[PDB]
């Protein structure tokens, strides 16, 4: 019958449309993996000015969802014995020898517990090897490594950069030549080809100023990925089924499904952040709130790494000045979703769309 497809469209429309109107989102793509099948729902405009509609192939900036790709490359380095999570950071970049990175682990960098590395590089640090070098050489922790989580692009960016160093190639090259092809991703880019630019959505800010992400230090590692809803769902499906990949990449994905500590309801993995499932919408919003991004929190370390599988929701938000993304999946239910928009709209609203969809699929 047509009832299931009609029901799914009705559910996704009912979840998405009021939130798009309420946050004046010009265009939004949803992709859902359900019972081993992909489903796409596209809304609105990729560009208000030329009238290009969103499709499942439209490219959006995914911001910090890029950190899950960065974690997958690090997973590869780790499970190939090129690095270990307890290595000191300076083991992998001689320029950092003699700095405070002699006493900071790769795990600390990956999980934002190095001791107060900030949300962003200061404006004074441009996309320049020497300026990035000099930034880290001069940095000092605010509190003991391993004690407080402070969400940080310089932190996990350095983790990614060191993972690439451990593999002997530039991060950007490894992603394009190895990681994206291993995951089967042909619509996923750090640097969108000229031939694909027609697919790149416009981003919109205050007063609808047009905003696409510019170059910045460790941009590739932290927030560099542009992808389509269809490709990002393929990446979600790889996370749901790492066993469908060749074993070296399966292991790499598995390494991003291990939790190291808790803050409140959230368990921190490499890239991914996990919750018990089910949990209330308000608790999931709290985990994805502004204070979780901007303020330090004392961690509760786990006695050993915890498998992030079964009845858990793994998620990540991502933002750039013009874009807002959210990905969530439930390993034990073989369920995944992607929500990509061309406005940076509040995380709570992203989570509200996802939760309405997940609730509807349950009920
Ligand atoms: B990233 O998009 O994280 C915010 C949404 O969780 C991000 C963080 C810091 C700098 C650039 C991008
Ligand atoms: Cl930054």
């Amino acid at each position: 019958g047509e009832a299931p497809a009609d029901r799914l469209k009705a559910l996704v429309d009912a979840a998405v449309q009021p939130v798009m109107k309420a946050n004046d989102i010009p265009g939004l793509a949803v992709a859902i993996s359900l019972k081993g099948e992909p489903h796409y729902f596209s809304y609105g405009l990729a560009s208000k000015e030329d009238g290009r509609r969103v499709t499942p192939e439209t490219l959006f900036e995914i911001g910090s969802v890029s950190k899950t790709f960065t974690a997958t490359l690090a997973g590869y380095a780790l499970t190939q014995d090129k690095m270990r999570l307890d290595d000191r950071a300076s083991q992998h970049w001689p320029a950092l020898q003699g700095s405070r990175f002699d006493g900071i682990s790769l795990l600390d960098l990956a999980t934002y517990t190095a001791g107060g590395l900030p949300l962003q590089f200061p404006d004074s640090v441009q996309k320049d090897q020497a300026q990035i070098r000099d930034y880290y050489r001069q940095w000092q922790p605010t509190y003991a490594p391993g004690s407080q989580r402070l969400y940080s692009n310089p932190s996990i960016g350095l983790f990614g950069y060191l993972a690439a160093r451990s593999l002997g190639q530039p991060f950007e090259r490894l992603m394009e030549q190895q990681v994206f092809p291993a995951l089967g991703l042909e619509q996923t880019h750090l640097d969108v080809p000229e031939a694909a630019l027609a697919q790149y959505a416009q981003g919109y800010g205050k007063d609808d100023r047009p905003l696409r992400v510019g170059p910045g230090p460790l941009d590739a590692e932290g927030y560099g990925v542009k992808t389509s809803a269809a490709d990002l769902l393929r990446f979600v499906d790889a996370n749901l089924h790492p066993e469908r990949l060749d074993r070296p990449w399966a292991q790499a994905l598995d390494a991003t499904h291990r939790g190291y500590y808790k803050v409140g309801d959230m368990t921190q993995g490499l890239g991914w952040e996990a919750y018990d499932w089910p949990i209330s919408l308000k608790r999931l919003q709290a985990g994805n709130s502004t204070p979780m991004a901007l303020q330090p929190h004392r961690i509760a370390r786990l006695p050993a790494p915890q498998a992030l599988e079964g009845q858990r929701l793994l998620n990540k938000t991502g933002s750039t000045n013009g874009f807002g993304a959210y990905v969530a999946f439930v390993p034990g239910r073989d369920l995944g979703l992607v929500i990509l928009a061309n406005r940076n709209y509040p995380n709570a609203e992203r989570v509200k769309i996802a939760y309405a969809i997940l609730s509807g699929l349950e009920q």
